[PDB]
Order: C-alpha cells, then structure tokens, then sequence
C-alpha cells in the first residue's frame, strides 16, 4: 500500500465534514446526495423546519428536497416508504443496550396511535425500537416530543453509526461478566453529540455497527459487528480485545477478526472514534456493496488498518490484544424468556415472547403498565425482538402469571415460538421481496402443531438479500425470493439456509435450498426439525 492511499479524505469545513475536492471522481449516487446539502443541517440548523411544511406532491418536484426526504432524513432516523406506505415515515432510535421506560413507551405508542391503521411499533434485530406512521409535518413535533421523554433518533440510519447493542441481562444477571450499559450509553452518547448530533462520525463510507460483550453467552453476536468490545484482563487491568469488521450482505457475509488490540475500559470511546476516523478517512466511496470496513481492511491488511487505527489514538497508543479473554467456552446459551431471579436478593425479571417484535399502541400501553406495576418502569428491548422487565419484587411474580396481556405476550410461548425472528418484510419495506412477518407465524404454528422439540432452533425469516433478519446466523433460515409452483406461476418462496452457529463456537449458515414455495415449507421444515434437530411427529 502506497504512502498516498493513506492520504485522509475527507475534511471538516465549518462543523460538518465534506469529501475533499481531489477525492470526489467515481463516488457513488449516495456520496453525491451527501454533497450536495450536508444532512446532519436538517437537525443541527434545523431544517427540518421550514421542510415540513412544504406538501409532498411539491417535494417530490425537486431533486434537492425528494432526496432530503428519501435520503438525508435517515440521519434523523426518518425513512421514507415510499414504494408500499406513500407519504409515510417509519421513524428508528438510539436505544443503547436496548433499555426503554414506561414513559417512553407510552409516548412512542400515543405517537403510532395517532395514525390508526397506518401505525403500529417493532423491535428490530439490534434490540430498537421502530414506530410506523408518521407524516412529514408531524415530524417537528415528534422530535421535540422524544427529547423531553430522554430519546434521540439521530443517526440511525444511511452512512452513520447504528444502534449499540449490548447485554440483555446487563446489571441483573448472576453470570453477567460486566454491566454493558455505562459502555453502550457513552457510544451512543459520543455518537449523537449527547443528543446534538455528531458531525465527525456522520459522513462515513457506509453504515457502520458496534456492540460491548458482557455475557458468556454472546447475546450480543459480536462475530457480525463492525467493532465488538470483547471483556478481557490483559496485565492485571480490565478492558476489552477488540473486533472488527463483522457485517452482512447481498453479495459477501464476514465474521469479525481480530484487530490485535486491547484497551482499558475508559478507552472504550478513544477507540471508538479512532477506528470511525481511520473508516471516514479512507474508506472507498465507489460500488456501495464494497464500502462497508471490512473491504478498507482487507485493501490495507488488518495491520495496515491497525496503524491507522493507533495514530489516531490519544498519546498513539494502542496495545495489543490479551492471550485470552474473559468470555467462557465452556458455555450453553441461556432461555432467558420467563421467570428468572436477579442478582439483587428478592427480585427477578420477566422475559415475554413479542411474537415477530410487532406491537401495536395499545400493546406497548399494556406493557408499560406491567413495568410501572410489578417493575421499576423499565422494558428493555431484546435482538430475538422480545422484551424483558426487570426488577419485579419476586412475591409479585404469581400475581404477574395471572395478567391476561401475558396470555399475548407469553414467558412461556412454544421453543419454536421462543426462538423465531422476522424483519419487516414487504408490509411496509420497498426492497422486500416477499412477505415476513404474518407469513413467518403462520407457518411457525403448522410445523409446531406437527412435531415436539426439546432444543432450542432458531428460525430467521427474512424479506430480501439484504438479511436485516441475520438468516446466516439462524438453525434454519428463509431467505425470501419469487419462484415457481408446479403450473408456473410466480409464487412467494424462500432460499432455505442451514448451519448458522451463535455464541463462542459461531458460523455462518449458507444456502441449503434454493427456491422453496411459500406454501411448501411447512414438510420440508418439519422433516428437517426430525431429521436433523431430534424433533417428534405429535
Ligand atoms: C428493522 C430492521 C430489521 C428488523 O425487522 O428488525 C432492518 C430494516 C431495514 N434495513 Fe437493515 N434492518 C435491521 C437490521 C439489519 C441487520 C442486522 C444487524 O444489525 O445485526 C443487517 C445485517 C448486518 C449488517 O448490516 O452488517 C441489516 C442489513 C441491511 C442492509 C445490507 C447492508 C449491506 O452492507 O449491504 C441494508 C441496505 C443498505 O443499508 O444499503 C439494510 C436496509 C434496511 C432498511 C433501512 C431499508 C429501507 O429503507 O427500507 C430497512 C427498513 C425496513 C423497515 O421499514 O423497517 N439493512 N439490517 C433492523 C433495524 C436495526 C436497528 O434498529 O438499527
Ligand atoms: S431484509 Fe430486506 S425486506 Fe427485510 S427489512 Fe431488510 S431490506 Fe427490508
Ligand atoms: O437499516 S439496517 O441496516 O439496520
Ligand atoms: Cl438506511
Ligand atoms: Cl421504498
Ligand atoms: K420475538
């Protein structure tokens, strides 16, 4: 690698930070939206503003204002559907470690309220929420109605850090390594400007992912991050290994590697912004599908990426990683749905099955209500798209198991139930090939009425290659696709995928069969849970 590709291409020019001249031949049409208005100004100056008010037959005129509401409002956590919910917005936080409040649920779910069947609410596969609904003049409104329940939208979308996710159990778990929180709350912290927006790490190449270990049981799938903080002592100090370039594609899926790096646990955002200032710097900007980190690191090599990453700590330090770490191998991953007591005497917290993550207004009311009665006010958010409610007095449990909404919202649902995991689907998402979340239940439910199973499959269903729904990482996975039945005519179906392994002993799952008929899978799945997966006909 020449001297000259580590040239820094980007620099900051009053408060934002811009593709320097000699670097803007080739860039894709995205680079290009990012130049012609800065996004972070809708926020940071305030444009939204006077933007709200202009009706979106007229937005839709310009190029300038159609790309502020397809594009640049993704940094204020506001997507466009335009494909299948014309005019309407679906709207993503920041939600470090997953953790909400009854107040904030309450407001979220009066906001989906608001717009009647055009509304409802998701948990997303990085423990998130999502609300559905929204018009562009209402979104003034709604920004200031976030921050005065303590959220923030920022950056959660396009060519911005996305949401860290940590430990599901952090702080009440008796096996827990470390509380992830006060780790995931300082990124989101230094990613968003405490609130402000962040312009130094909101012009990167590509979306970028992290998330902080705390548990044995990896609930935080640091092998698919673009930077995972792995807790591990190195010389009698704690901190964490760490791991990049972990991501999923259309085109390429990569575990993370080793950076051969560790750092003190108050270097946790140092090391952060380093490594996001090494990715912006010098990150290819051309084809979208190779600008995601890992494609800088195998251009650079790891150690080449690894001096860039080191000169922009502070004092250029960067040691390397530990021999070992603290996470154990000697591990089966934890159910953490139902009952389970905390590691402060008398409490225990309650994992709910949310079938598929979808909720609607009155739902997240009730489970408000359930946090406020029988917990602290707390719900926190889980990546199989669950909730927990901690800090419930363990005498109240009894009285909990008798609340009708649980009939609903299950601790105790089917295993198959207990593990499933949907995205979006073409419901509301444009690239959705298929549809997700209502197919993915139903046929949940058949193969279940069919056979009994004590281990805990995991299946994935997701609407397109883009695999937001992590189907690589799934017992069985379903990958959406248009195919044919036995007549010829376009039917629904799914690319089949097996192998994908979670926890220390991780692996990427692949295709096993490609094509399989929407209405088709139900034999195909039950005989694979028997064959493969010591399930029994009922
Ligand atoms: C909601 C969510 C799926 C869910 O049902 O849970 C989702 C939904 C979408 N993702 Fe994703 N992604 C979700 C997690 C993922 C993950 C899983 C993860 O983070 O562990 C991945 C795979 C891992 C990765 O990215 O490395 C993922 C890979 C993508 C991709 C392909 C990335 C790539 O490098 O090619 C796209 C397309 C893109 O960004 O260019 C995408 C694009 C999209 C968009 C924003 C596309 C669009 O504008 O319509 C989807 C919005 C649909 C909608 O209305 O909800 N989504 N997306 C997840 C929200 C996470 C969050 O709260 O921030
Ligand atoms: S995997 Fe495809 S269909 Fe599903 S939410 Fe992501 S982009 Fe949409
Ligand atoms: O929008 S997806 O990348 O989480
Ligand atoms: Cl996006
Ligand atoms: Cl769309
Ligand atoms: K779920």
């Amino acid at each position: 690698v020449a001297a000259e590709r580590l040239e820094p291409r980007v620099e900051e020019k009053d408060g934002y930070w811009i593709l320097k001249e000699q670097f803007r031949k080739g860039i894709n049409p995205q680079e290009k939206v990012k130049i012609e208005k800065e996004p972070m100004k809708l926020f940071m100056e305030n444009g939204i503003e006077e933007l709200a008010k202009i009706p979106i037959e007229e937005i839709d005129q310009s190029k300038l204002t159609k790309d502020d509401i397809d594009v640049r409002l993704k940094w204020l956590g506001l997507f466009h559907r335009r494909k299948n919910q014309y005019g309407r917005f679906m709207m993503r936080l920041k939600l470090p470690n997953g953790v909400t409040t009854s107040a904030q649920t309450r407001y979220l779910a009066s906001v989906i309220r608001k717009y009647g069947k055009e509304g409802c609410a998701d948990i997303t596969t990085r423990q998130n929420w999502q609300i559905r609904g929204v018009v562009l003049p209402d979104v003034p409104e709604i920004l200031k109605g976030l921050a005065e329940v303590g959220l923030t939208s920022l950056q959660s979308g396009m060519d911005n850090v996305r949401n860290p996710v940590g430990n599901p159990l952090a702080g009440i778990d008796p096996e827990e390594i470390v509380d992830t929180r006060p780790y995931t709350n300082l990124l989101s912290q230094f990613i968003t400007g405490n609130s402000r927006g962040n312009p130094a790490v909101s012009n990167l190449p590509r979306k970028w992912k992290p998330c902080v270990v705390g548990s044995h049981d990896l609930y935080e799938h640091p092998h698919i991050n673009d930077l995972a903080y792995m807790p591990a002592t190195k010389d009698g100090r704690f901190g964490f290994n760490l791991l990049v370039g972990g991501f999923f594609s259309a085109k390429r899926c990569d575990e993370a590697i080793p950076l051969d790096a560790w750092v003190p646990a108050d270097d946790v955002v140092p090391v952060c912004r380093a490594i996001l200032e090494a990715f912006r710097d010098l990150g290819f900007r051309g084809n979208r599908q190779k600008c995601r980190m890992m494609w800088l690191i195998d251009e650079l090599g790891v150690e080449g990426f690894r001096a860039e990453v080191e000169k922009r700590m502070p004092q250029q330090q960067l040691e390397r990683a530990s021999p070992e770490d603290l996470v154990q191998k000697q591990w089966e991953r934890r159910d953490y749905l139902g009952v389970h007591p905390q590691k402060q005497e008398g409490y225990s917290f309650i994992g709910l099955h949310i079938p598929v993550g979808r909720v609607q207004a009155d739902d997240m009311d009730e489970l408000a209500r359930l946090a406020d009665e029988y917990g602290s006010g707390e719900i926190r958010l889980t990546v199989e798209q669950n909730i927990i409610i901690p800090n419930i007095e363990t005498s109240k449990i009894e009285a909990l198991l008798k609340e009708p909404v649980l009939s609903t919202f299950s601790p105790d649902p089917p295993i198959l139930m207990k593990g499933l995991v949907a995205c979006t689907g073409n419901q509301f998402c444009g690239q959705a090939i298929i549809e997700t979340k209502a197919r993915s239940l139903k046929i949940t439910e058949e193969v279940q009425r069919q056979v009994s199973l004590t281990k805990p499959v995991r299946m994935h269903w997701t609407g397109c290659p883009n695999t937001c729904a992590q189907v690589q990482v799934a017992d069985i996975g379903f990958m959406g696709c248009l195919t044919r039945d036995k007549n010829g005519k376009t039917v629904e179906g799914a690319d089949v995928f097996l192998g994908g392994r979670i926890g220390s002993d991780s692996h990427l799952g692949e295709v096993y069969k490609k094509a399989v008929p929407c209405d088709d899978l139900v034999p195909l799945v039950v005989d694979l849970l028997v064959n493969n997966f010591g399930a029994v006909p009922r």
